[PDB]
């Protein structure tokens, strides 16, 4: 466990039209993290009040969570964010 986190820690999500996590607050409704992308899924803001406590914020933009390699997982396919396009070709 982290030095300076609670265990069983809440973390509340607040997302816009697409469903990108930009804000999180605290059991106690205390600002967390702050964040804003570009529209085509690249990360153009990325704020929090501490470094170990934002590093456990896996999902972010549409409701996907970004990997180690920097790609969006979706489920069927995975989403380049800054080239704004797909990995791969549609399945269906």
């Amino acid at each position: 466990k982290p030095e300076d986190i609670d265990n069983n820690q809440l973390r509340y999500s607040y997302d816009n039209l697409i469903g990108s996590s930009q804000l999180e607050l605290d059991s106690e409704g205390q600002i967390i993290s702050e964040e804003e992308y570009y529209p085509y899924g690249g990360t153009a803001l990325w704020a929090a009040r501490n470094q170990t406590e934002a590093s456990y914020k896996t999902i972010r933009y549409s409701g996907k969570e970004r990997d180690a390699t920097g790609l969006y997982y979706y489920g069927y396919r995975y989403y380049q964010p800054w080239i704004g396009r797909w990995l791969s070709s549609d399945p269906a």
